[PDB]
C-alpha cells in the first residue's frame, strides 16, 4: 500500500532474458507454423474466429520496440500463440502437435529462467 512495499525484485535483465527465450523458440524445428502472421486473405475462417492473432515475428517486433511493460505481458502473447493454435487446429495434425510441443518447450524455459 502507500509507503509499504515488498522488497525490489531485480528486473533489469528481463528484456535480455525474454529475447533469449524468444530466440530459442524461433530456432526450434517445430516453430514453422508460428514464425509469421497467419495470412488472413488466404486462410478461410481465421479472421472471424481468432479475435487476437499473434505470432513470433510480431512478439519480436513488440519486444524490440518497448511495447511489453513487463515480463508477464510477454508470456501472455507467447501463450496466445498456442491458444490460438489449439482453437483452430486439431490435436492430431502436424500444426496441432507443433503447438503442444512449443508450449511445453516455452513453459520449461519460463520456469527455469524466472521461477
Amino acid at each position: 500500500s502507500m509507503s509499504v512495499k515488498k522488497p525490489k525484485r531485480d528486473d533489469s535483465k528481463d528484456l535480455a532474458l525474454c529475447s533469449m527465450i524468444l530466440t530459442e523458440m524461433e530456432t526450434h524445428e517445430d516453430a514453422w507454423p508460428f514464425l509469421l502472421p497467419v495470412n488472413l486473405k488466404l486462410v478461410p475462417g481465421y479472421k472471424k474466429v481468432i479475435k487476437k492473432p499473434m505470432d513470433f515475428s510480431t512478439i519480436r517486433e513488440k519486444l524490440s520496440s518497448g511495447q511489453y511493460p513487463n515480463l508477464e505481458t510477454f508470456a501472455l502473447d507467447v501463450r496466445l500463440v498456442f491458444d490460438n493454435c489449439e482453437t483452430f487446429n486439431e490435436d492430431d495434425s502436424d500444426i496441432g502437435r507443433a503447438g503442444h510441443n512449443m508450449r511445453k518447450y516455452f513453459e520449461k524455459k519460463w520456469t527455469d529462467t524466472f521461477k
